């Protein structure tokens, strides 16, 4: 017909049997979620973005899908993160009564995925998806990451932790989901502290990285936001105390 050509990777191969896999072995391993019909949040998930120009998605066209994967979680137990996801579900496996995104059910079911539609068909597109710096920055996969890290951030309460990657050029990267997200969504009415875990990393060059200008702009942020900030340095990274 007239179809749209992408210059980013298409669907992930089986994406229908792999968020359906996902969602049985989630709501396996985490009871507090088996209330959860999984036909119905794929259809959910699918209708979000079937039959829709994928450079027109917006938060509402995933809203069916936010609230058949409404998830309470303990907010006080929440740990964010940037650039390290490696070692953040590492903590999170072994030190298994704090969550990350991924260990939600919506994070769970599309980490480290790709989808996208197609504007006239009813298909999922398998060819192409959109490039988000040469095509469109607002698709699917943009929009979900969007939407779920901004209900994940504002459900977190108390003391909230957020692991950092300091072997990286901007430890504090403003052009993350932490940093364009995240960090905003915190409520002040119900978290009182954002606490860094600066994860250290190089050979050589391990200093105090909370000195760091990026560490000082993100206190500021949180500061101005009326939150306060808490940072520590993490020299090797020993979950075997865990």
């Amino acid at each position: 017909r007239w179809r749209q050509q992408w210059s980013g990777p298409g669907t992930t191969k089986r994406f229908p049997e792999t968020v359906l896999a996902r969602c049985v072995k989630y709501t396996e391993i985490h009871p507090e979620m088996r209330h959860v019909d999984c036909q119905s949040v794929w259809d959910a998930f699918k209708g979000a973005f079937i039959s829709k120009h994928p450079c027109d998605i917006t938060e509402e066209d995933y809203q069916p899908l936010m609230k058949l994967g409404t998830q309470t979680v303990p907010c006080n137990k929440i740990l964010l993160w940037s650039r390290i996801k490696d070692l953040a579900h590492q903590f999170t496996q072994v030190q298994r009564d704090m969550f990350t995104l991924e260990d939600t059910l919506l994070g769970y079911l599309a980490d480290d995925l790709t989808w996208c539609g197609e504007f006239a068909t009813s298909k999922i597109n398998y060819q192409s998806c959109p490039d988000w710096r040469k095509d469109c920055s607002n698709n699917p996969v943009s929009v979900f990451w969007k939407t779920v890290s901004r209900r994940f951030a504002e459900a977190a309460c108390d003391v909230v932790h957020v692991m950092l990657d300091g072997s990286r050029s901007k430890i504090f990267d403003k052009d993350s989901t932490f940093g364009s997200v995240e960090v905003h969504n915190l409520q002040p009415e119900k978290v009182q502290t954002l606490e860094a875990w600066v994860i250290h990393g190089g050979r050589e060059d391990s200093r105090d990285l909370c000195q760091d200008p990026t560490i000082k702009e993100l206190e500021s942020i949180i500061s101005k936001r009326n939150i306060q900030f808490s940072c520590k340095n993490i020299y090797r990274p020993d979950k075997f105390l865990q």
